[PDB]
């Protein structure tokens, strides 16, 4: 399959070099595989999401996303003209108010949720979970996420958007899930992406573009931007069979661009998400 004209990331994610426009990807688009959104929410009607989309729980008085960020990153795993995996079934689980903030213990009481509640899903080809949220360094929130990855779901976070070492933030700095670092589309760590020994790979976080709740769209940037392009793209391999949950993450680093990005300091991983597809 061919997207044209593709938000600069989903481009990203199918080229061996920036620039480019066309989204490539297996046109299986993670049928399949199920994506968990653990954030503000999910405004499941957005068009963008063709019915592929719902709430699952709710930590607050709505299961609405009254903010947009859970929408937005709904939208990069799995809508059809923003999402990375075009036909993953994306489940929101709102752990975080419509200010976008949200108390470590419901963060995660959401991930043990999305633990157990998978096991309820039909998910054959899969479970992710894509955290793009996150906090100073708590040893209970990288447990809960070191959890949810030992129940067999790909998790996903942010690095982080305070341009340091990730070390001190969380989920981030729990090394058994995920760490995303965000780039620009010019191949430059994005100014804001934090980084370190602990991020395991990079993904677009710059101006990226994709849902927004009222059933419209805008380009916002941060690590959780890029958070959701690593776990589609997870999702997305996990339906073509290339990987499984406990190492799909070492896989995306192992086929990921690598020295293509600029700005990335010594100890951090030069390793960029690319789906490696071949028409
Ligand atoms: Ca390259
Ligand atoms: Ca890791």
């Amino acid at each position: 399959a061919a997207q044209t004209n593709a938000p600069w990331g989903l481009a990203r994610i199918s080229s061996t070099s920036p620039g480019t426009s066309t989204y490539y990807y297996d046109e299986s688009a993670g049928q399949g595989s199920c994506v968990y959104v653990i954030d503000t929410g999910i405004e499941a009607s957005h068009p963008e999401f063709e019915g592929r989309a719902q709430m699952v729980k709710t930590y607050y008085y709505s299961s609405r996303d009254g903010n947009g960020h859970g929408t937005h990153c709904a939208g990069t795993v799995g809508s059809r003209t923003y999402g990375v995996a075009k036909k993953t079934q994306l489940f929101g689980v709102k752990v975080l108010d419509d200010n976008g903030s949200g108390q470590y213990s419901t963060i995660i009481a959401g991930m043990d949720f999305v633990a157990s509640d998978k096991n309820n899903r039909n998910c054959p080809k899969g479970v992710v979970a894509s955290l793009s949220l996150g906090g100073g360094y708590s040893s209970s929130v990288n447990s809960a996420a070191a959890r949810l990855q030992s129940s067999g779901v790909m998790v996903a976070v942010a690095a982080g958007n305070n341009n340091a070492d990730a070390r001190n933030y969380s989920p981030a700095s729990e090394p058994s899930v995920c760490t995303v670092g965000a780039s620009d589309r010019y191949d430059r760590r994005s100014s804001f992406s934090n980084y370190g020994s602990v991020l395991d790979i990079f993904g677009p976080g710059t101006d990226i573009l994709s849902t927004w709740i009222g059933g419209s769209t805008r380009s916002i940037s941060g690590t959780s931007m890029a958070t959701p392009h690593v776990a589609g793209l997870a999702a997305y391999l996990m339906t073509l069979g290339k990987t499984t949950a406990a190492s799909a993450c070492r896989y995306i680093a192992d086929t990921a661009n690598k020295g293509d990005l600029s700005n990335i300091p010594f100890g951090t991983v030069n390793l960029l998400a690319y789906n490696n597809y071949q028409a």
